[PDB]
């Protein structure tokens, strides 16, 4: 009935869509994704520059063209995504969610096990071993059921910089077993050998799946995963990136 690949597409066509993107990317984390006003957040653009005298020199003090498309760092498109699958009628803050909703990564694993087929869910991502956000989509099924993982990533920890748009292109349709996602969030992922930490982080989370892009030095050893797992309606995912494209 839905098309999810195409969902998928979507998120890639507004990103890269010059008014799309601001929308899309916003921090707004409080107010409906589909409360958002193109007018208004470009008018705040406009009178951020106006005040500093026009777009030359706001960007010799700031640095940035706030015109250009926003690439954003792993929290900032985890969290709008997450708000684009799980917003209704009702906003979800995520940022306020995190805080309250958490569970541990070993929780996790008890809780996937039993996830009904029939429903949709998804998984908001602090692995704070990695000091990265992401999602992991777990969409009904009538077949195995299996996670969807949406990232980006500036860069600065164990993984290479990771463009949005290049990581949902293709892996981001990659299904990962609820196995894996288990074994790499759980606090036994410490016991695993170097080799085998690579490889997990690696094919779960590298653009190429390859072991040589992951730097184990970066990674905080002690660390554990926080998650906030809910359930969406896939409805409103597709009613949400249509919204969008309308405001358009």
């Amino acid at each position: 009935s839905i098309n999810t690949i195409k969902l998928i597409d979507d998120i890639i066509a507004l990103h890269n869509d010059p008014k799309g993107n601001k929308l899309l990317w916003n921090d707004n984390w409080q107010d409906k994704i589909i409360n958002r006003d193109l007018a208004n957040i470009f008018e705040k653009i406009d009178e951020s520059v106006s005040e500093l005298g026009g777009l030359e020199m706001y960007q010799e003090m700031v640095g940035v063209n706030p015109y250009d498309p926003t690439e954003p760092v792993c929290g900032l498109s985890a969290q709008n995504i997450f708000k684009l699958m799980t917003e209704g009628e009702h906003a979800v803050d995520p940022v306020e969610m995190a805080q309250t909703g958490k569970i541990d990564g070993n929780e996790f694993a008890e809780s996937v096990d039993q996830l009904s087929s029939a429903k949709n869910y998804v998984a908001l991502v602090n692995d704070r071993r990695l000091g990265h956000m992401f999602l992991i989509d777990i969409p009904s099924n009538d077949q195995e059921t299996v996670g969807y993982i949406y990232q980006s990533d500036l860069g600065q920890g164990a993984l290479p910089p990771l463009k949005i748009a290049d990581w949902l292109n293709s892996r981001g349709k990659d299904a990962v077993s609820l196995n894996k996602l288990k074994k790499l969030l759980s606090r036994e992922f410490n016991l695993l050998s170097d080799d085998e930490k690579r490889a997990l982080i690696s094919e779960t989370l590298d653009i190429h799946k390859d072991v040589s892009n992951v730097e184990l030095d970066r990674i905080k050893r002690d660390r554990g995963v926080d998650i906030y797992l809910t359930e969406y309606d896939v409805n409103n995912f597709y009613e949400n990136i249509e919204t969008l494209k309308s405001k358009l």
